[PDB]
């Protein structure tokens, strides 16, 4: 097996993960199986304890833990499902050992930070690295080994540790490790001292760097190439740079153009993969799509708007999934996209009075664009401005895709607009009982589970999107499902279910019959989109926005003929 | 309240503890309430799952948890007894925030090892210092923290942060540091610069010492004490020596005769404790019994040999309260000590042919020895030979002390040889079943329980040294005792069970009658000896090899008149 | 004494000497006697090797010493004199240990980086902080110390050795340290890090800081203070924050309003200076007169436009100090400055075939400018046109000064355009010989010399600037001399020659008769320009520029009545 570490920097926030699974999507260029895993600093065992607001949205698996946000970025990037494992975490490694130290797997020893921890640390990046995340069952041949934080913390230091022993327990000619370092421009001038500094810190660990590659506000003048690689192990020519581009889709382009790969593929010695003719030409298939993509957004000439309509949008990070499956959507469609956040509760009648400067800004978003979007909000709050959103796309005929509590919230406005029945709501106002909207179904529902089109809807445009096929697989996050006594009622007034789950019972999709685009789904589908395979709902979503979403569903933009 | 950290050096073995504990000591000099805990670097929650051949004997408290073994060094020289709280160790706080994450006390923040787990270590050092471990219920006036592993491991990093936040979270003038360090000397010459490159360490992480102690084959040079002070924070006169002395309880009239604490009585300004007359009285009692115990030992004229017999005796750590309780006894016996360590099975029959020159030197050891002492030992390996110890010792009137595993054997011998019966063994040998010796009772059997002396045995050599009282209370760590059923044989034999526990079917110490002194402990008395206050059955052991029993009971050697 | 190091920083170019002299010029706010020392970690003893290409401008003392740059920053901000010593130099100060080792000063002993170099930099430190550079012959009081470099450089290393000593050669209570760094923002957040790795270098090395200073792009937010006096042992109110201001001489006001100097007051504990009278209220009368003088910027309503003529201006720090005399001198008229950077080739009758683009730029500034100014410049390539841009002077009455090199091409041109005389030239064009306008005069003449007014020369402007006194003291550096063979046919034809030397045969000022403002001086009177006391030719050229002159003269624009 082959390993590439990306780590470093005299700050967080640095750049890493782009220059990570980025590096990655470059590893696939050569038709390799490729991997990731994300060391996380962070004690805390996974995400289904932190809540939306800090460290952001709980991205979800195939295998349905709450893992790191970041995760995300590589399923993307790659086009690979991970497992809760590929989230290495300080609060994880700690509790394996210290469950291995009371089973009493140690044979009575003490059991210390080096070796044991250490060796824990490596034996898991190993484990993991063999797990086949690939388009065939076969084991990757290049795992990217991210290290969250920076070298020197008190945080980071076991990882530091693990990995330097991880350096001759796998060879040299094995694993390489890429630096991402600071050069701050001040009065004008490009400044090499923090890199000097953070490469200093790093040889004390004792990892040594095969490439550098800094975060400026430039381009890297000519000297400031050189003052680095006089003071650090790499040539001239392996002083990386992630410099302002076009957008973040052209990195892995700007690091092959900047001859990233053609060092790699030296310092590992991968002409010793011994890759079939069939991963070497899907190799560089990937590559051509990838550029066909890229190209798709330099040559965009038109604007969709979309207004995400949900709580607290001004954490920006807690939609972040939602926001790449508008990205990889709008791609397909060669339109540039303008997201307006709209937070939910300044649409309210009551925000009028109590602040209304924003609740006009909040409307006039509304009113403008081309496409409504409810996302898969957290907790009730923005739930009345949200049920005007959707009632403004019901009515005038506004594309629309609502995801989990956007289906909730569909089907709340449908009944309270269509049905009457203005006193219904959400099971989450218990004590109602009569005109609860929806019912408690435990079994949280998680992970990858399937959906089955009800064999009726030929009409429909979103099991047209799906290609025909007769079911797809997607995430889920709920607790509350639409209620079944009702469900008669909304099929026979037209807010048809489109999809079901395995039983019948549960309500997975909904269309709206003689709309233009108005979707809702209980799973949220931006947990599987992927930058050269959009995820449909999404997808529907823009090109209706773009009034072009007949000719996508006919074919007249899949990136190769 | 003031705290007192000891930490350092660029070796670990340097010398801490005795700095730490005899400290410890000298604070009680001043009248002071005093506490300790100690913060070990290892992952271990507790020692119960360490087997004895590695970090040596599992200590036991008077909460019955089995811990570091150090914290034995603090319980005999403050006077103290400690809980399974005052042990930190780097598993035992990964645990306690891993628990709080999941129970989800953090509010769904993510949680970090700064601030998070830096503010757990420093919430846990002011919770436990609290504790009302002295003579009187009033919490602590002084805490003592031992800092395990040297300053600069990356096992050790979260608790120097952890302390340098705690120096701000508790006052300057309430706390300070002692820095252990080491002055090698080769070519003859004691050279400074471990010393300064420690210092450069301990400052980097912001702790900054108000003295230096070092570990030096020597008495510091003059120009070696003006060279460590021209480099530290520290006057010439902060820079302690614990250099060799004639034995380790001299070592807080070293530091005190080095000026050490007339400098902590300002530095933590310690005219700030409003002391009562009687805490006064009793500080400068305590310091006039140290130095009779300490006199007692310079003025020691004659030997005491004395035979300790078990498994495994050249891991002399796996003993070490035993020799600490055999100390203590010794220098209120005026007699200087000398253990001869004996491994069990070299006593055996079968090793005189198998290894015959070990199995000589064993049974000299044996046939010189003043007096016998059966340890405790671990697991079933030494018991033939120990048998024969014992026989040796029931035969000839030699002195004995049989301690767990040694009572069981003092039972097993007298049941062996007395009783004929020789086919008898240990409840380990579990498939004899009709001869077996013993009896399970896991109600383990841990911690501080009460013994009661049987009411007639007015006779008794042991309950004369408990002068009178009706009961004692005493460590246990046993699975197995001597089947009830058998006991009246035994004590219509003379082997008089001269102590029970409260429902009375425990065997909790023998005596045999009309022997000099030949006693066992089903309980380790050697958990509760401390150097002022020896434990009992190990002063009889001491006192009756040096034939001098009768007048240690009437009183001939207690400290002050 | 007291003293005040300024050190530090992950960068160099971080903001220093603006902390530096700053914090000097509000010690003088107290009344206090001021010295500031720059400390240049650089191997040339003086700046008399290097040209003004690099490290720039060879800044001038009354000692007549070619310094290092920066030094002038101190004698505009403290108004001091000081000395060729005041700038201490890695190689400066390795020569003077050096000359001891070969006079053998050491008696034999081997010379030792530490401790005999670190003490020579402490015992030159103390040496020449003796030395009386204030308004009356008394000792200073407080010291400033710039420590250039950053601390960590191994350029530097000797330097924080030396301190470190003298915080203990110098007590506490007498000696404090600034240390000046880096909270870089990326993604908008002020990241704290790279403080936090500087500080940790800082105390590895041993010295303390008792106040922060931050180099950022922002006011530092809230939690920004808070979480960098988390990790230095600093109270939130001495992490201090240069940030954007009006102009540069607002930086002392902003220190003051941070509290800067009521910490240093008491951390310095300054009422153990016994001052007198005198001495506290002309400290008040200097804040008043600061307070003017900045009140005079932000009041400024109109823009004066000036043209700086000289070779390669495009290397602006090469004509600092003419820049800040300008300044100066521009607070005291009101009005805003606009200097236009002129190359003196682009001006050339060749250059409008050669490179037509930039002699036309070069053109509309000399045609726009209210004022002309040839700023003294180094070798003979600017010639041609600052002989075409004193011409453009001449004719139409443009305000002119001319500086050194300015006064040879003031003379150059009243030769070449109002005597005929075509062919002439400066002294530089040796093989001429005949038509040679200048004269060698080595005797360099350097250092603060006088100059005397012709006794008849009432009408002059410029001698009415210098308030009717009998001379002046100025600083030269010249190699030439305008002949004096030609002198009398310059003064008879109106060019007077109104200040010569002690001798009366060295040309030291030209006047020309009836003209609004047309000076230049063979002297350089921006190395004496100072914030309350601006340099009198330089404020004619501002005031004359204006249109204001006599009433400058009359005295309409003085800081108190
Ligand atoms: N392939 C990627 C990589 C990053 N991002 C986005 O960029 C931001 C985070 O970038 P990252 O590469 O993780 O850098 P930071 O986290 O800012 O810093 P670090 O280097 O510490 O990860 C987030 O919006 C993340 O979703 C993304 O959309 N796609
Ligand atoms: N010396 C330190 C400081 C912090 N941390 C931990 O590592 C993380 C790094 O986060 P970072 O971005 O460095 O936060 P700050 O320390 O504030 O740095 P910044 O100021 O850039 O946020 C911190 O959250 C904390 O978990 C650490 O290990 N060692
Ligand atoms: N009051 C004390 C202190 C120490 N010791 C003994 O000395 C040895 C350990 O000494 P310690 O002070 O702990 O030093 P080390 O552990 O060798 O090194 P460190 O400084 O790391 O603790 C053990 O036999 C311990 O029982 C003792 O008998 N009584
Ligand atoms: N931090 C230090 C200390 C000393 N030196 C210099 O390097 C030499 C090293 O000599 P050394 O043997 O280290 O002398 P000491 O510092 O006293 O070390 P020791 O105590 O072993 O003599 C010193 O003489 C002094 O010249 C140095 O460069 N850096
Ligand atoms: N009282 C001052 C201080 C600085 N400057 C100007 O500001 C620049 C240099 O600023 P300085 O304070 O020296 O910072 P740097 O040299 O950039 O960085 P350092 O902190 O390393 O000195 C130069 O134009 C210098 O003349 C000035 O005009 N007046
Ligand atoms: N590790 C180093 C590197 C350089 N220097 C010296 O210290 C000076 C600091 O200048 P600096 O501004 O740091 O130059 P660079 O090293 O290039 O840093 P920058 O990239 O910010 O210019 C250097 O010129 C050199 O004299 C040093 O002492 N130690």
């Amino acid at each position: 097996m082959k390993y590439v570490v990306v780590s470093g920097g005299v700050i967080s926030g640095i750049g890493k993960g782009v220059l990570a699974s980025s590096t990655g999507m470059l590893m696939k260029t050569l038709g390799l199986k490729v991997t990731s895993i994300k060391i996380d600093p962070y004690m805390n065992i996974d995400a289904g304890t932190m809540s939306p607001l800090e460290h952001g949205e709980c991205f979800v698996l195939d295998d349905g833990g709450e893992t790191d946000l970041d995760l995300g970025n590589y399923e993307r990037y790659l086009g690979v499902t991970l497992t809760k494992d590929h989230n290495i975490t300080t609060g994880k490694i700690y509790s394996h050992v210290i469950a291995k130290e009371r089973k009493g797997d140690y044979l009575g020893k003490t059991v210390q930070i080096v070796p044991h921890l250490t060796n824990a640390i490596q034996d898991w990046i190993e484990r993991v690295a063999k797990i086949p995340v690939d388009d065939t069952g076969m084991e990757p041949d290049v795992c990217i080994i991210e290290l969250g934080g920076t070298v020197g913390d008190i945080e980071s230091a076991p990882f530091v540790e693990a990995l330097r022993q991880f350096q001759f327990k796998v060879g040299k000619e094995n694993f390489a490790l890429i630096h991402v370092s600071l050069v701050p421009v001040i009065h004008g001038e490009q400044k090499t001292k923090p890199t000097q500094a953070a490469i200093k810190g790093l040889r004390s660990l004792g990892l040594v760097p095969d490439m550098i590659a800094c975060r400026c506000s430039e381009t890297l003048d000519k000297p400031t190439i050189d003052k680095i690689a006089m003071f650090c192990h790499v040539g001239p020519e392996q002083v990386v740079n992630v410099h302002d581009v076009n957008s973040t889709y052209h990195v892995p382009l700007l690091l092959l153009e900047q001859k990233m790969i053609d060092y790699l593929h030296a310092r590992l010695k991968l002409d010793e993969i011994s890759l079939t003719e069939e991963e070497k030409q899907r190799g560089l298939e990937l590559l051509s799509k990838w550029k066909a993509t890229t190209g798709n957004f330099d040559e965009s000439m038109e604007t969709v708007k979309i207004a995400l309509v949900g709580k607290y949008t001004n954490l920006k990070d807690s939609y972040l999934s939602v926001i790449k499956a508008l990205e990889h959507s709008s791609m397909k469609c060669r339109r540039k996209l303008d997201i307006k956040w709209v937070e939910a509760t300044d649409l309210e009648p009551e925000a009028q009075e109590s602040n209304k400067t924003k609740f006009h800004e909040a409307w006039n978003m509304v009113s403008t664009a081309d496409g409504i979007l409810i996302p898969g909000g957290f907790g009730v709050r923005g739930t009345e401005g949200m049920v005007l959103a959707a009632r403004w796309a019901r009515e005038n005929h506004i594309p629309f895709l609502g995801v989990c509590l956007g289906l909730q919230i569909a089907t709340i406005e449908f009944t309270r607009s269509v049905l009457g029945r203005k006193d219904s709501h959400s099971a989450e106002f218990y004590p109602d009982i009569d005109e609860k909207n929806h019912v408690v179904v435990f079994m949280m529902r998680l992970g990858l589970r399937p959906t089955f089109f009800q064999n009726e809807t030929e009409w429909s445009q979103i099991k047209k999107l799906y290609g025909d096929v007769s079911e797809v697989h997607e995430r889920h996050r709920h607790r509350y499902e639409i209620n079944p006594k009702m469900v008669d009622e909304l099929e026979n007034n037209g807010l048809i279910f489109v999809g079901k789950d395995d039983t019948g019972k549960r309500c997975e999709i909904l269309e709206l019959k003689n709309h233009p685009y108005y979707i809702a789904t209980q799973y949220h589908p931006e947990y599987t989109s992927k930058v050269l395979d959009p995820s449909k709902p999404f997808l529907g979503l823009v090109a209706a926005s773009a009034g072009i979403l007949q000719d996508v569903i006919e074919g007249k933009y899949d990136l190769e003929a």
